């Protein structure tokens, strides 16, 4: 029967809407606010959620995400830390989508297969694994299947055929197209994709704007992911957690009007 | 046994210099010619060199590393090639010092034991992990201890005590800096505890720079950037670009006279 992913598209698009994804550092600015923080987006209209463990990288310090991780990381989020928060989400939420972006660093930190059984156990539908190729993913893919885990790749609008395939044959759930950007490209790799039959495509990069959802949508993409802009949220309001509540449940009801008609 | 980068320091400490130590990506822009760029740093007067494998994170913001990763990808760079590479520098190069910058991923890929035995045949003195923190580095210290390799970390100005004497203790070859030129004070600890030298490597991309750490009490300056920068604007023109780097190798060392 279908994956949270299969019936979230089905749903929507009876609907006449696409899907808005944020992103969030587990454990930022700590993991009692990180849960607020989730089920704030959840309750606001996000439609799933796209999830980061927390991770050191001094050499790459300075944009929004990596600052997420110093402060979760200051707060001592650790990966068990972030699977019990992602468990209690989806106690409280079964029917939410619950996507992880992670580094490769932490999935084998503790063996691969160990990796995903902690996904199951925790009620994860998805993992994509942002820096290693398709044609390098087999023990992340063969883990995966073993779980009942969703692959999830990034098709930059390079992408080779190769590239495709193994995405169309390995990918379950969606495809994130990271666009960094006239609009050809975008409509190619999306006609492409679907030649391909690959999974449902999230466009996911700089989206930080309603209009740039709509937009996405329009081009006929089946949703966007917004990364930094959710976090930023919380860094300006670092001083007063209810106010960073409020202000990210505006925000996503704003991204998310821009799914609809 | 002096290790290479302590012959190096015994030899920079007597001749009254610090220490110039250029980053690239090997296979950036193609192989034969990251061959050309490696050699083209050593006789330039780079002092070690600091080198990096390529790997694709598309999402990664940093358009100067992601550019070389990129095009060193498009050229068919891989690993095996990478070890193949620094074999050749090694062998022509007999003293020269060269560390790895590697993020963890390649590591764990076909076997953290594994990447440290071919980093020792490779003839490697050193592997710096990106994204591992010193209180987690157990398994790669261990198989660098096994393979004769010296383990390289990062200390952050942020970073405290513990943290701190674990860098002096575990750490070999030098250590790297992310503080400009707090940081008298943070060099102060380090030669407190022990620590082998610190190396500057945040913003070094002038000569000024270079003098500045040094100036500084650092025992020299990493160029972790501004290299793979000229590479990317000479492209189209190899033997001006070797040229470039020369002169630009050549200026940064002078910077290092104390």
């Amino acid at each position: 029967a279908m994956n949270r992913y299969q019936a979230l598209f089905q749903r929507l698009s009876a609907a006449q809407q696409g899907a808005f994804v944020p992103f969030v550092t587990i454990g930022d600015p700590n993991p009692e606010q990180s849960l607020a923080i989730m089920q704030t987006l959840i309750d606001a209209g996000a439609d799933a959620l796209e999830l980061g463990m927390p991770f050191s990288d001094p050499l790459a310090d300075g944009p929004t995400i990596q600052g997420a991780n110093l402060r979760a990381l200051a707060a001592k989020t650790t990966p068990d830390i972030c699977f019990e928060l992602i468990a209690q989400i989806r106690a409280r939420n079964p029917e939410t989508p619950i996507g992880l972006l992670m580094y490769a660093n932490l999935v084998y930190a503790r063996g691969i297969d160990d990796f995903y059984q902690r996904c199951q156990k925790a009620g994860v539908d998805s993992v994509l694994i942002a820096d290693v190729p398709t044609n390098e993913s087999q023990p992340f893919v063969a883990a995966a299947e073993k779980f009942g885990i969703q692959p999830i790749f990034i098709a930059p609008p390079t992408a080779s055929d190769e590239t495709l395939r193994a995405v169309a044959q390995l990918g379950k759930g969606y495809t994130y197209l990271l666009s960094r950007a006239a609009n050809m490209p975008v409509h190619a790799l999306l006609e492409r994709l679907q030649q391909f039959d690959a999974p449902p495509a999230l466009l996911g990069f700089g989206i930080s704007e309603p209009a740039q959802v709509k937009q996405a949508i329009e081009a006929g993409a089946a949703g966007a992911i917004s990364g930094s802009a959710v976090v930023k949220i919380i860094e300006t309001h670092l001083d007063n957690p209810a106010k960073q509540l409020t202000e990210l449940a505006n925000f996503t009801q704003a991204m998310k009007k821009a799914t609809k008609i």
